[PDB]
This record gives structure tokens, sequence and C-alpha cells, in this order.
């Protein structure tokens, strides 16, 4: 029963710790089931059908509760396999690491609100999302390429930006008076910022031909340097990949 | 009668089967048969012009049914080129591949629909459309790329979600009173989610200059971190098109 | 006379003809008065502006048609550079070229009409513009590229096409009846045509909360299939550049 | 008191001048000034709220004149550090500069108006923006991508363009009668270069089935022509500073 004892602890620290194979099954499965705690706390707000989600609610928390509950406690036991952390010393202190106490924090404001509450527990939930990275290695990965093309990039939001100034005021001017849209600045921003990412609300169109004019200009620029830095990260992210793909390929 | 026997059955599953050249040709002109049945199907749901085109659409209906009996006729015995289907046992038991019995399935449906009805034939003529793959070619290649880009991929998922979800609740926040947009949490999440992916139909838009100015930077960030993935994938096909070139070029 | 006749043929064939350097310079003002030419040919639409714009034209036009005039008459002299077309039975055949002879025809059609007209002059106008190229450089390399792409694209298409089908007929079942914006499949799919491209006109949106809830699956997984070949081709001649670069730096 | 002169003057004008290291920390506050006094010039605008901002906007205005008057004092003292320009006849010269005679023209407007006043504000503000290159590296850096890629560029620009007008010509037959959006040619217009650009306001939409079903292929070729250019430009930064970072590795 040492074989099997210090076995099991091997692969199951495998799982629940930085997983490799059919762990994923686990970090999904359990993503899951945060994951539609939350859906189910947003049809808690619609009052016509608020009544049966919420009844499911409760039911589907009592689950969650008991599901974390139960990881916290095995992930605290199958730590033993940290060669640094072994028996005692190791498993009383495994639990004082930074995330992990946050971790049970969470957990216990999950316990006390099945024993104003919905408010805590969509933000529990959340931070059971945000508890997903334990690492920040999403955090990392975008920074990382952020800074790599950092030249490149505020080429496009100097330029994206200025071209928002400079259309978003000759469009004021051109419509100011015979416009009830364009009353102020703040509207011709609004409106400019609204054309220039495509979204194009519709609650701000220029009518004189003068305004169509202006915008037809600085429109076929700017949102084509608006929609630069989705284009430049992605191409640096399949690029990067790429280098990662060969080089591990040797090592 | 012997080798102009073995040859057409050389060529012939070649072309109805694995085409090379101009078989091309052949599969691009039955895909159009079967699209326009499928055009001609939805141009039956308009009661103006219903009649008209219920008429050429029996026709054509003809065709398509005629065609495709002799497909499944002309595929079955040029299927004598299989090395390992040949004579009685192979054209006897070839009919009997997953793909292919399917197909007879849908053809015999095809069949008695012209011997509540257009449900069933409007359905048929779906699986015409996805009787084009035969070997999930289509779905493998996307799972590939997808799979290949899955660090990079989650970050945008990750890192988009929760812009999502962080924009909606403070427009919630500051356009919950003074608008009949925003009166509960799901209908800023529509909103939050049909602006992110530049949609913007316009039906929910905030209004008060808090819910404009807090939109504002969520929005410059959040429609950039729904536009990676279709930035990513492209990068990441257009790149695998380059080695696999390359790849072939030599071997 | 004739180091002076035989250099000038040589660098105006140059120019003229395959241009180099500074030639460019002259085929972008050309560009320039056909282009202005168009443009005022819309403003002649308006009636609020129609009888200037119109006054303001003609004499463009007169400008216009002298322009290409005397270009024509200046190509077919300095034609003689040709080492097969030279002298009499060069420049007297060099007219017989197949854009020569299409453009001396929409020449002519310009001389006559200064001699339902506004229709014959957009039209040739336009032929201007296609007149630019001359040679289908731009319809090649757009082919090239599409070409080399072909597996990849048409995964896009085929799984962006079946994402609009399905898309649209669960949400016209879920609002074919507490909605009037759904009325036949036909809505259905311009509706689903028009959101999957996130052009979001807004004149139908669904307004109940099935129709929100299958839209919001679809939508983020279809409008990220249908910005695929814009990525993928974008991609494509990014990639094709640096190989021409490298191949060219060389040879 | 030598080594101390010559090792401030140093390391002060690598912070002021091209900087390296934490200077971009420096940079970044220097333009949050700036920044954020722009963007109170703008809550000017609403007069709801206009009295309050003015009266903060006119103590930011304190601080960042007198921010200015010292780093333009500043950088002409540590200006020293120049090999060229050293002592009386440098620091007497240096402030020659062009880019630094402009600087101090709108630092005195920026003193003056401090001792119809705020179009002059808003403008000098502008000035510090774009007083931000002092080189117009963002504008070389664009320019050589777009010079690099000219050819597939402006296919994209000949066919996009293309699709526009023709797009636009058959709607506007199709739906010249029966609808009050489209008017005349110029309307067409206006509606084919705002569904491309996938920008969609909504207030123009056609309504007859002819209509629909030929924007519908236009739309599906146009809106990813359009989308082109911020692809093939995106990818090109990717490229260029991957290229970049190998060469840099090694020299
Ligand atoms: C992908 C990560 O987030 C982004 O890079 N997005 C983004 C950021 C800025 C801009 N434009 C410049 C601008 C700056 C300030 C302003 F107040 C207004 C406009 C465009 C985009 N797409
Ligand atoms: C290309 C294949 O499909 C996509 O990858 N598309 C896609 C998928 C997700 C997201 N955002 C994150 C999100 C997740 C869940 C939610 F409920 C809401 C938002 C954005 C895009 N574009
Ligand atoms: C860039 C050159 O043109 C494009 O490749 N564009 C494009 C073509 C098709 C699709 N979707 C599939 C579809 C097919 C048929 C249909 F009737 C409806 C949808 C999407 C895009 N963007
Ligand atoms: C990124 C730098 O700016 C762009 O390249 N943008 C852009 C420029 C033109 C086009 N289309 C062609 C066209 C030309 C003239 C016209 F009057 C109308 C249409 C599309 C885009 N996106």
């Amino acid at each position: 029963r040492n074989a099997f004892y210090r076995k099991l602890q091997n692969f199951l620290y495998n799982v629940l710790e930085r997983p490799r194979g059919w762990a994923f099954i686990y970090h999904a499965y359990v993503f899951l089931l945060v994951f539609s705690c939350l859906v189910l706390s947003v049809f808690s707000t619609i009052k016509e059908y608020e009544k049966s989600s919420e009844g499911a609610l409760y039911i589907l928390e009592i689950v969650t509760i008991v599901v974390f509950g139960v990881e916290y406690f095995v992930r605290i036991w199958a730590a033993g396999c940290c060669c640094r952390y072994r028996g005692w010393r190791g498993r009383l202190k495994f639990a004082r690491k930074p995330f992990c106490v946050i971790d049970i924090m969470v957990l216990i404001a999950s316990i006390a609100v099945l024993a104003s509450a919905l408010r805590s527990l969509r933000f529990l939930q959340i931070l059971r999302m945000i508890r997903m990275d334990r690492r920040g290695g999403t955090w990392k990965l975008l920074g990382s390429v952020v800074y790599a093309h950092s030249k490149e990039l505020v080429t496009a939001w100097y330029i994206g930006f200025l071209c928002l100034i400079l259309a978003s005021f000759l469009v004021y001017l051109a419509e100011k008076g015979e416009n009830d849209h364009f009353d102020t600045y703040a509207d011709a921003l609004w409106w400019g910022l609204i054309t220039l990412t495509t979204i194009g609300y519709g609650d701000k169109y220029p009518q004189t031909w003068n305004g169509r004019l202006l915008a037809a200009t600085f429109t076929l620029i700017g949102v084509s340097f608006f929609a630069l830095p989705a284009g430049i990260l992605g191409s640096g992210f399949a690029l990067k990949v790429q280098e990662q793909h060969r080089q591990k390929h040797f090592e």
C-alpha cells in the first residue's frame, strides 16, 4: 500500500497539477461546471424565468460547492508529490501559496453563501473563471507578443488616433448646423469612434453631402487603421508558434 | 473490348473517385445542380412567387433525381478498379461503405418524395451538400490548425471573454436607471456581445455620457480581441500551406 | 536629328509603354484625369447641383478627349521602338493589338459624344479605368494566390456556408411566430447573411430570448468563418511578396 | 563638479534625447499630461459640465505650460552632450533645429493663451501630440511597408473599387422605383461604400428581393476585398519584424 500510495500520488498531482494528457478532460469539465453556474446566474436576471432558473441554480450551487470543496481537499493531499513539499511541513505549508489561499477564500465565501447575496455569488463565480490561470500564462503570452511588435503597433495607434480626431472634426464642421446628431464635439467623437471600428450603430450618421464626402475619405483610411492591431497581433501569434514549432522539433 | 473495358474503368473511377485533373469540372457541376436545387427550394418560401418557382422546381427535381440515380449506378460499376474490390464480391460489397449506404438512403428518399413533404426535400438537399465530403477532409484540416494554435487561441478566448463580461457589467451599472435598453443584465450582455463583434444592430446603444465613456474603452480593446481568432487561423492556414509547398517541392 | 529621334523614341516608349521610374508619375496623373471625370459624372446626378457640375463637366470632358486623343497619337508614334514593329509595317500594324483597338473604339465614342447620352459617357469612363490594365496583371496575381490556397479557402467557404444555413434555420424556427421580421425562410437568410458578415443593418434582429440565444452561438462561430478568406488571402499576398523579395535579391 | 556636470549631461540628453531604458517612463508620462489636457478640452464642449471641467482645465493648463517651459529649458541645457553642438555655438544654435523652433512657437502660443481662444488651445494640444514624433519615424515605417507591397495592394484597391461601382449600380437599377433610399446614383454609392466596409449604419438598405439578391453576391465578394489592405499590411508588419529580429540577433 506504499507503491499504490506513491503511484497515485504521482499521477494525481500530474492531473490536478500541471496536466499533460487526459487531465485536460478534467480541467475542461471543471470549467464547464463553473461556467454553467455563471450562466444560470444570468438567467436569474430575467424576472419571467427568475423563479425557474433560481430553482435549478441553488441545486447546481450545491454541486459546485461540493466539487470544489473536494478538489481543495484532494489537491492538498496529492501535493505530497512535491520533492520540496513532503509530509508534515510541505502539506502544512503548500496551502500557503498565494493562489491557493485566495482560492480557499473564494471557496469559503462559496461555503457561507449557501449557509444582496447574489452579487457575492456572481463575483465568486467570476473568480473561479479567473482562477483558471493560477500562473498568468495567458497574460505572459499576450505581453510577450505585444512587446515584440511595439514599433509597428504604436505606428498604428498613432496614425489611427490622428485619423479619428481629424475626421471627427471635419464632419463636425460640415454638419454642425444642418443636423441634430452632431451638436457638440463630443458627439462627433462618438460618431467617429463608432464608425471607424465599423460598429455603426446607426444612431448618428451624416446627412449632408459634405459630411458624406468627408466621412467617405477618412472612413476608407481609418477603418483599415483601426483593424491593424488585430491583424498584427494575429500574424504575431502565428509566426511565433511556427518558430516554437521548429525549435521544439529539435529540442 | 477488354482494354477499353479496363481503360475506361481506370479513368472513370479516377473521375468519379479521387479526382485529379478535369474531374474537378464534373464535381463542380454536380455541386451546381444540388446547389441550385436548394436555392429554388428557398424561392418556394415566397408566396408571391411560390407557384412559379414550384413549377420549375419539380422539374429540376426530376433532373436531380435522375442525375444521382445514374451517378450511383455508374460509380458502382466503375468501382471495379479497386484492386481489393473486384468483380462479384467487391462490387457486391462496395455499396456497403458507410458513406455509400447513407448516400443511397438519401437518394432513395429523393426517389420516393417524387413518387409536409418539402421539409424532407430541403433536408435531403442539405445532405447532398454535406455529401460533398465523403471523407471529412475539411473537418480534418480545420481541426489540425485549430489544434496547433491552441495556446494562442485560448489566450484570445479567455481575454476576450473577460472583456465582454467586464464591459457589459460596467455599462449596465452606468445606464440601468436612465435608459430602457439596459433593463437587466441579460440585455447588457446582448449589447456587449453585439458591439464587440462589430455587428452593431443599433437596437441597443448607450445614451448617457458615462455609458459612452466606458463602452469607448472596452470597445477599443474588445473589438480587437474578438477579431483575433480569425486573424490567427488565417495566418495559420497560410503558413501551413507554405510549408506543405516547400516540402512537396522536394518530395 | 537621328540619335535624338531614336533616343526620345526609346525613353518615350519606356514611359508610355512598360514604365520603370518617373513614368509612374504620368500614369498616376492620367489616372487622376479619368478618375475625376468619373466623379463629376456622379455629381451630375444631384439635381440640386446638377447644373453647376454639368457646367464644369463638359469642360473637363473637353480636356479628357484632347488628352487621350494625343496619347493615342503619341503612343502610335513612339511605338517605333519595337524591334518587331518598325516603320511602315509595325506602326501600321501596332494599332491592331486587341487592347489598342478597343481603346480607340472607346476613344472614338468619347469623340462623338462631344460631337440618354450620359449613360454612354459614364460607361466609357469606366472602360478608361479598366483600360488601366492592358494586361490583366491584377487578375493574374489574384488568380495565382486564390489558386495556391484552394484547400484552405474551400474549407472556409464550406464551413461558413453550413454555419449560415444552420443558424438562419434555427433562428427562423425560434422566432417565426412572435416576430414580423422573420416571416419566411428567405427573410431568415437575409438576416443570417447580414449578421455573419458583421454588417448588421439593424432592420432585422431577433427579439425573443430563444432567438438571441441561438444567434449568439452561431454568431460567435460564423462571424469568424466569414472573415477567414480575407485573412487567408491577406497572409498569402504578404508571404508571396517575401518569397519574391529574396528570390529577386539573388536573381 | 565637472564629472557630475558631464555625467548628468550624458544621461539627461540620453533621457530627453533618444531614450533607451527608463526614459520611456518619462516620455509616456509627458504623453499623459498632453493627452489628458486634450481630453479635458473635450469636456469643455458639454455645456452641462462645461463649467466644472473648465475649472479644472485652466489649472491643468497651468501645469502643462510650466512642464513644457521647463522641458524646453532643460533640453537646451543638456544638449551640451552633442559633440558637434558644444558650449556657446552649439547651445546657441541647437534651438535652431526645425522641430525645436516650431516647438518653441507652439510653446509660446501656450504661454500667451494663459496670459475664440479655445480653438487655439485645442490646436496647440494637437501639435503636442504630433510633436511626439520629432522624426517622422512612424511615417517612415508605414511608407516602407506600403511601398514594399504596392502590387498586392493595388490589386486589392482596383478590384475592390470595381466591385463597389458595380454593386452600387446594379442595386440602384433594381431599387430605383420601389424605394426612397435609392433616389440617385450618389445615394447608391453611399450605400455601397457603407456596406462594403461592413459599417452598415442601417439608414439605407435594399428592400426588394432583387436588391437583396444582387447585394448578397457583391456583398460576399466586396466586403472581403475591402478588408484585404488591413490584412496585407498586418502581415507585412509582422513579417518585417521577424526579419529585423533575426538580422539583429546577429548584428
Ligand atoms: C488589441 C489591443 O487593443 C488595441 O490595440 N486596440 C486599439 C487601440 C487603439 C486604437 N486606436 C487609437 C486610439 C487611441 C486612443 C483613443 F482614445 C482612440 C483611438 C485602435 C485599436 N484597435
Ligand atoms: C473561429 C472559431 O470560432 C471562434 O473562435 N470565435 C470566437 C469564439 C469566442 C470568442 N470570445 C470568447 C467568448 C467565449 C464564450 C462566450 F460565451 C462569449 C465570448 C470570440 C470569437 N471570435
Ligand atoms: C474573397 C473572395 O470572396 C470570398 O471568398 N468571400 C466569401 C465567399 C463565401 C463566403 N461564405 C460561404 C458562402 C457561400 C455561398 C453562399 F451563398 C453564402 C455563403 C464568405 C466569404 N467571405
Ligand atoms: C490601409 C490604407 O488605406 C487603405 O488602403 N484603405 C482602402 C483604400 C481603398 C479601398 N477601396 C478602393 C476604393 C478606392 C477609391 C474609392 F473612391 C473607393 C474605394 C479600400 C480600403 N480599405
